[PDB]
């Protein structure tokens, strides 16, 4: 061919932190590339473009179990190797990772807590907490948007909704941060799984002593209401419930944050826009859709073929493995006419930041709230924010997808 074998292992620094050239390259040759794995095993099928993206979320025949997909069962169902056994049964119980009918039945279960009418009422203390931290922030040396601002956030509201204490939103922070070197897109080269297992394990004692602690108060608040589900008939185990505090601790910060510090890059790098933020406060919902599309959090998320599928001009054989580039999807010519341009005016419900289909984001709409509140706070907040320089520093990770650490600097 022209160009080389595509994957999303070990991607050099520079490349992580603007992958849109690379997903440009290949999108142009072909909107599909196979990528083999050897005798006897699944090939990896990458989608670039926004059709082809749509589809794969779309159909009912991709599914999220890899040992349901090959048929084998020396298959682990989740990504997770075997020999960890804490991980592993965390990860196992995550909704994202569930096909109907368990996953139809956990979603509706959980939906409620995350509706419309809920995050408007919440739209306040997400205001109030966003502007003490900028406080906080503020009167510091160094400050670090990440750990002292986006990461925190999502953190504290997340975890007042699931029902545990504030004064952990820093020992969470560490610990999701220490699960996440198990997604598939990092290395698991020195202290792989190391980490991510003792994280898991902390995690569940943490979680598992909450639970056993419902039947004191019973407050509205999502381990009460699991815990109720359980004691009333509901068929739902502790690893069950643990797992779902784990994961919605996570999907409920890990983008967020991501998408907030990228927010700021965004901007920084379009100051036109950002100076029109500043001068119109109603301009935010429009600008976090564009944000949201421009450069989004999750750039990659994988389903597993459980019958033969024909995707773009190949055929996708059962047991295969596709992989949905978000980030690429969003920015494809073919739907979106100069991609590469931040264009706030351009018409929404069109981007895929948020996933597509039975597994579309749970808390999309809290996520929106978090995202157009905290952008405000730091518009108003720190009138410095798109001037003088930065030091930024990506994550090995191109799942979730963002920096580790965003600084700025002090007046
Ligand atoms: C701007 C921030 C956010 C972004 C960009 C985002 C993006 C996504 C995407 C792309 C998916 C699909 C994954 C897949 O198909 O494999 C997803 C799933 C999910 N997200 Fe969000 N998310 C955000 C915030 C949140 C928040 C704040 C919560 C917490 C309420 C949350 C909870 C979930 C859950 C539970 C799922 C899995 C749902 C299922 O499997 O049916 N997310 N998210
Ligand atoms: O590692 C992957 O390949 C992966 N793919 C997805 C996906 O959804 O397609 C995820 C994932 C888990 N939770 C998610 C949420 Cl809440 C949003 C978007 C992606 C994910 C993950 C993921 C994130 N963190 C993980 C950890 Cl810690 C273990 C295993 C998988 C993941």
């Amino acid at each position: 061919a022209t160009l080389p074998r595509f994957d999303l292992m070990g991607w050099d620094k520079k490349d992580i932190a603007d992958p849109y050239p690379v997903y440009r390259r290949y999108r142009e040759a072909a909107p599909v590339h196979r990528t083999a794995s050897g005798p006897g095993k699944p090939d990896t099928y990458y989608v670039f473009t926004y059709d082809d993206v749509v589809r794969v979320l779309s159909n009912r025949r991709l599914g999220r179990n890899a040992r349901v997909a090959s048929g084998d069962t020396d298959t682990a169902p989740v990504p997770i190797p075997t020999e960890h056994r804490a991980l592993r049964t965390v990860v196992e119980n995550w909704l994202v990772f569930l096909d109907p009918p368990h996953h139809t039945e956990l979603r509706s279960l959980l939906t409620t807590e995350f509706s419309p009418s809920i995050v408007t009422g919440l739209r306040p203390r997400i205001a109030e907490l966003a502007s003490a931290l900028l406080d906080r922030l503020r009167a510091q040396r160094r400050p670090d948007l990440v750990e002292g601002f986006a990461a925190p956030l999502p953190i504290l509201v997340i975890s007042a909704l699931l029902g545990i204490p504030e004064e952990d939103h820093t020992w969470l922070r560490a610990n999701a941060v220490a699960l996440q070197e198990a997604s598939t897109t990092r290395a698991r080269d020195g202290r792989g799984y190391a980490r991510a297992e003792a994280a898991s394990q902390e995690f569940t004692r943490y979680f598992r002593r909450e639970v056993d602690r419902r039947g004191g108060d019973d407050r509205d608040d999502l381990l009460t209401l699991l815990v109720r589900a359980r004691d009333t008939g509901s068929p739902l185990s502790v690893d069950g419930i643990v797992g779902t505090c784990v994961h919605l601790l996570t999907a409920g910060h890990e983008t967020t944050t991501n998408f907030l510090a990228k927010a700021v890059l965004t901007l920084r790098a379009h100051r036109d826009v950002l100076d029109e933020l500043r001068t119109t406060p109603e301009s935010t919902p429009a600008a976090v859709e564009e944000l949201m599309r421009y450069d989004p959090p999750v750039q990659a998320v994988t389903r597993w073929a459980y019958e033969d599928i024909r995707l773009g001009d190949h055929d996708i054989p059962r047991g295969s493995r596709v992989v949905a580039l978000l980030g690429s999807a969003n920015r494809d010519p073919a739907r979106f006419p100069d991609p590469d341009v931040l264009d706030v005016h351009r018409a929404a419900e069109r981007q895929v930041g948020f996933g597509l289909g039975i597994h579309y984001c749970l808390g999309a709409t809290l996520a929106r709230a978090e995202a157009e509140i905290g952008l405000r706070a730091l518009l108003d907040g720190i009138p410095a924010l798109g001037r003088g320089a930065h030091e930024v520093e990506y994550a090995d990770d191109m799942v979730f997808h963002g920096p580790t650490r965003l600084l700025l600097d002090l007046p």
